[PDB]
């Protein structure tokens, strides 16, 4: 019946990984959540007629041992690769996340969704086209989000579950 899926939220610091996660889990926008805390959350949802239990890891970067990063990449079934639309470096970092996750999993086919967060902000430096083009080059969806207004948040997580299913199937 209920199937559990391991989702992993990755991206540079300050892009909104924790805020995205907390909107989905707790239905509010958090302004201040310590950037060094890495935690996981469970949430039950129904997607396309099938209940699933999302086990969501809100990552925070370096681990005590890199072996621990590798482990959560190996066990992770799908990845939300998050950048902020006002931070070009966070977008450029996506190249690294894509590479590293493929490398750890030794796979060319890893369920992922590219998330461009903070779309409510006017100070945009990363174009919709450049992100759409990058996602297309990986064969994955691109979704624009705002953890602040909740735009796209649910779609990003649900789409990732759909990508995981497509991969398993
Ligand atoms: N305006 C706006 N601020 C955001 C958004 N998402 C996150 N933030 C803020 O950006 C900062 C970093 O968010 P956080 O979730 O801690 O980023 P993390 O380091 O990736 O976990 C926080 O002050 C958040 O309130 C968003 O969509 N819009
Ligand atoms: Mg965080």
């Amino acid at each position: 019946g209920m199937t559990e899926y391991k989702l992993v939220v990755v991206g540079a610091g300050d892009v909104g990984k924790s805020a995205l996660t907390i909107q989905l889990i707790q239905n509010h926008f958090v302004d201040e959540y310590d950037p060094t805390i890495e935690d996981s959350y469970r949430k039950q949802v129904v997607i396309d007629g099938e209940t699933c239990l999302l086990d969501i890891l809100d990552t925070a970067g370096q681990e005590e041992y890199s072996a621990m990063r590798d482990q959560y990449m190996r066990t992770g079934e799908g990845f939300l690769c998050v950048f902020a639309i006002n931070n070009t470096k966070s977008f450029e970092d996506i190249h690294h996340y894509r590479e590293q996750i493929k490398r750890v999993k030794d796979s060319e086919d890893v369920p992922m969704v590219l998330v461009g967060n903070k779309c409510d902000l006017p100070s945009r430096t990363v174009d919709t086209k450049q992100a759409q083009d990058l996602a297309r080059s990986y064969g994955i969806p691109f979704i624009e989000t705002s953890a602040k207004t909740r735009q796209g948040v649910d779609d990003a997580f649900y789409t990732l579950v759909r990508e995981i299913r497509k991969h398993k199937e």
